[PDB]
C-alpha cells in the first residue's frame, strides 16, 4: 500500500488472488493425505489459524481417493476453504484416473521440474492443463530450484558460455529457474488456459536470490505470483529468513499470496507458519488480522519484571478479547496499542498508537500517563494499573470502532 | 555483498563500523546500571551470545558512578567489549561531573530530542560534543520518533503548509525526524568532531517508515548508520517486524551496525535479540556466525515425527560441535547443511548445500542419499541414519575447512 503490481484476478475457490485483492495467506498440511481424519482435522486447524487457502500433497492413488472425502467433510462443517492439490511425477495419471479428486480440488499445483523428461514432459504438462481447462480450475505453475529441469539448465549453461561476458554458474541456475516458469506460463496460455486461471512461483532457499528471481518473474509475466522462501528451516532462522526474503518484494508491490516454509520443531504446531505469514503482512501494513502491541525493549530505566509482565498481559488480553471484539466492533483488527517503559520514548510512541501507556521509569514519580488518539487521556497510579489500562482500552475500542453506518 | 554504501570508518573501541567493515551486531542491557554485579553479568552474557558492542543506560548519578567499575570488571575477565553510554536529558551534567565515566565509555549516545529546549538544547549538545572531542570518543546521534523535538516538527509543519502540494502530517513527522538527525550531524561536524567519530540513527516503529527514513539519511549524510526498528514488540511479531524492516535496507547496502529492539517475555533471555540480529545478517549473506540448516517444511510425502526430529537433531549437533570446530577448522561458520523430506526437492536442495541428506518419502525405497559438494556421496539405510549422517558431516568439515595455508 502501495503500489501493487497489477494482475488479473484468479479465483481459488471463493478467494480472489491478484493485484486488486488483499494478499492471501496460505499453508500446506503435513499429515498423510490418505488419512482422512488427520488431514481433515489439520486443514480445519490451519484455516481456523488464518490460512485462507490450504494445500495438500496428492502423491499417490490412496491420497487421490481421499481428497473427495476430505472436501465432503469440510463442507459438512460449513467450511469453504479452498484446497490446492500438490502434484509431482504422476499428476497426469492421478487427475486422469480420479476425476472426482480433480473436481474436488479448487486448484492444481504443477511443477515443471517434476513432469518427467523429453516429450513425455510436454505431454504430461498438456494433459494436466487440459484437465484444468475442462473443469474450469486454476493452476499454479510452481518451479523450485530443488527440482530444476536438468535439460533446461544445460541449455542455458551453453547459451551463457557463448556470451562475450558469461555469468557465474549460480546466476545461470537462477536464470534457468525463471525460464522454467516463464516457458510453462507461455505454453499454458497458448493452450487456452485463461489469464484468470494461472498463478506462478519460482522458489529458492536464500533471500537475496529470491528477490532477484521474483523481480524477473514480475517483469516477464503478467500472472499473480505465489511468493515464498522455500526450505526456510527451523526456529528463529526460519522465521527471520522468511521475513527478510519477502519484505523487499512486498514493499515493491510484488506478490499476491504467500506461504511460509518453516520446518516445525517436534513440539510446535503446524499453524506456526500461518502466524508468521500473518505477522509479515501486517508488519508491512498490507493486511490487518488482529490488534497489535508496540512496546519498547525496556532498559535500565525501567523495572524489568513489571514492564515485561505488563506488556505480556496486554498482548494476552487483546488476544482473548478479539473474538468478541470482531463481532461487535468493525475494523478493530487495526488497533495499535503501546506499552512503554519510561518517559524517554513513552509519551511520543504512545501518541502514535491508538491508545498507549507510558510507565514510570527511574527518577520519575510513580504514575503512568495514558494517551489516546494522540493526546493525554488520563494518568493512572497505584496497584492494578494493568487492569485499569485494559478497561480504558476496552472503552476506547467500544467508541472508536462502534458499528454504523 | 553488495554493494555497501561507502562510509568513513568509526572505531567503537576496537570494533570498526563503516562501509569497509562487517556489519556489527549490538544490543543493550536492561539491568539497573547502578547494579554493578547484575550489569557486568549481563554485558558478559550479551557479549558471549554475539553482541560485538553493548549499550547501557547512564541515566542518573548512581549509574554514572557504576560505569568505571563495570568496565574494570570486564577488563579483569579479559573481555574488551566496547560500551556505549545511553544519555537522555542530563547527559551533559553526568559527563561533566563524572569524567571517569566519560573515559570508561567507548562511545556516547546523544538524542537530539532529549537535550532540553531552546538555546539550552544547543549548549547541552555542544558540551557533550566538546567532551567527546577532548577524550577522542565517538558519538552516535540517535533520533527516535518517540522523542522528536516539538519545535522542529512545528517548523516543518509550517513549511509544509505553505507548499503548493502539502504532504500528510505523517510524512512531515518522518521529514522532521530525518531533519533532526541531519542538522545535529552537520552541527557536530562544524564543531570539529571528526567524520571518524560520528554515527547516526533515526528510528521509527513501522517497517515501511523506517525504510523511507534510512534511505533519506543515507542520501543526505556520509556517516555510518546504526539501523534498527525501534519498539518492535513481543514474540513472533517483534522478530518478523525487525527482519522485515531491516532487510530491504541491508539489501540496498544501507546500515553499518544493527540492534534488534525486542520486548523480552518474562521467561526468555535478553540474549534473544542478539540471536535475531545474527540471523538477519546471515539470512542476507552479510555475515557468517555459525553453521546453518536448510530443511523443507515436510508434507504428507514424508513421516513427520522422524523428519522433524532428524532436522532438530542435526541443528542441535552443529550447535554443540561449533566451539570445537571454530578452533580447529577456519571458515566453518559458512557451513550449510541440508535435511530434506523426500525425493521431490531433496537431491536438488542437498546439492546446493555443502552436505545434505534426502530422506525417503512415501513410495520410495527406505534409503537416504547423502550429497556433498554438489554430488552424490553415499546412500544410508537402516537405523541410526541420523548418527551416520552426523559422522559424515564431521568428516566433511575436517576436510573442507582444514587449516593451512
Ligand atoms: C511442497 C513443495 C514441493 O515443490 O512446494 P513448493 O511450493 O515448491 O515450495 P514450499 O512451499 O517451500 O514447499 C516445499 C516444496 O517441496
Ligand atoms: C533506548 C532507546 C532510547 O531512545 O534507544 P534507541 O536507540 O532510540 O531505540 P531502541 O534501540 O529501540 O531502544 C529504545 C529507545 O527507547
Ligand atoms: S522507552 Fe525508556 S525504558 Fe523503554 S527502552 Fe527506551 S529508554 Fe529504556
Ligand atoms: S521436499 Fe518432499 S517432504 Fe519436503 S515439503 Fe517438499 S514435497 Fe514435502
Ligand atoms: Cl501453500
Ligand atoms: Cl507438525
Ligand atoms: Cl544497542
Ligand atoms: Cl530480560
Ligand atoms: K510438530
Ligand atoms: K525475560
Amino acid at each position: 500500500e502501495g503500489m501493487r503490481r497489477p494482475t488479473p484476478t484468479v479465483y481459488v475457490g471463493r478467494v480472489p488472488i491478484g493485484g486488486a485483492h488483499p494478499i492471501a495467506v496460505q499453508s500446506m498440511t503435513n499429515t498423510p493425505t490418505r488419512d482422512v481424519e488427520a488431514t481433515t482435522a489439520q486443514v480445519l486447524e490451519l484455516h481456523r489459524a488464518g490460512s485462507e487457502i490450504v494445500r495438500l500433497t496428492v502423491n499417490d492413488e490412496e491420497a487421490a481417493k481421499a481428497v473427495p472425502e476430505i472436501k465432503r467433510r469440510l463442507l459438512a462443517e460449513g467450511v469453504e476453504v479452498p484446497l490446492v492439490g500438490d502434484f509431482h511425477f504422476n499428476g497426469h495419471l492421478l487427475l486422469r484416473k480420479y476425476p472426482k479428486m480433480a473436481e474436488a480440488l479448487d486448484k492444481f499445483r504443477i511443477n515443471p521440474g517434476t513432469l518427467g523428461r523429453g516429450r513425455h514432459k510436454d505431454e504430461h504438462f498438456a494433459e494436466m492443463i487440459r484437465i484444468a481447462m475442462d473443469l474450469g480450475k486454476p493452476v499454479r505453475i510452481g518451479a523450485n530450484w530443488g527440482s530444476l529441469d536438468p535439460a533446461l539448465l544445460t541449455e542455458l549453461m551453453d547459451r551463457n558460455a557463448s556470451r562475450p561476458e558469461p555469468k557465474s554458474a549460480h546466476e545461470v541456475v537462477l536464470e534457468a529457474l525463471v525460464e522454467s516458469a516463464v516457458r510453462a506460463y507461455e505454453a499454458a496460455l497458448e493452450m487456452g488456459l485463461g489469464e484468470d486461471k494461472l498463478v506462478l512461483s519460482a522458489k529458492v532457499s536464500k533471500a537475496r536470490d529470491l528477490v532477484w528471481v521474483y523481480r524477473e518473474l514480475a517483469r516477464r509475466t503478467q500472472a499473480p505470483l505465489h511468493l515464498g522462501l522455500t526450505e526456510a528451516g527451523m526456529g528463529v532462522k526460519g522465521i527471520v529468513a522468511s521475513a527478510a526474503a519477502l519484505a523487499p518484494l512486498l514493499l515493491e508491490g510484488i506478490g499476491d499470496t504467500i506461504r511460509v516454509s518453516l520446518t516445525p520443531s517436534p513440539k510446535e504446531p503446524r499453524t506456526k507458519e500461518v502466524e508468521v505469514a500473518q505477522e509479515i503482512l501486517q508488519a508491512l501494513g498490507l493486511r490487518a488480522f488482529a490488534p497489535e502491541v508496540t512496546s519498547c525493549p525496556g532498559c535500565g530505566r525501567t523495572t524489568s519484571t513489571f514492564f515485561q509482565e505488563l506488556a505480556e498481559e496486554v498482548s494476552r488480553r487483546l488476544k482473548e478479547r478479539l473474538p468478541e471484539w470482531r463481532a461487535r466492533y468493525p475494523g478493530v483488527e487495526e488497533l495499535k496499542v503501546a506499552v512503554m517503559g519510561c518517559v524517554v520514548n513513552g509519551p511520543g510512541e504512545s501518541k502514535h498508537a491508538h491508545i498507549g501507556i507510558s510507565l514510570p521509569g527511574a527518577g520519575e514519580e510513580p504514575k503512568a500517563p495514558v494517551y489516546a488518539d494522540g493526546k493525554l487521556l488520563t494518568i493512572l497510579k497505584g496497584e492494578g494499573i494493568a487492569e485499569e489500562f485494559l478497561r480504558l482500552v476496552e472503552d476506547y475500542v467500544k467508541t472508536r470502532f462502534a458499528p454504523k453506518a
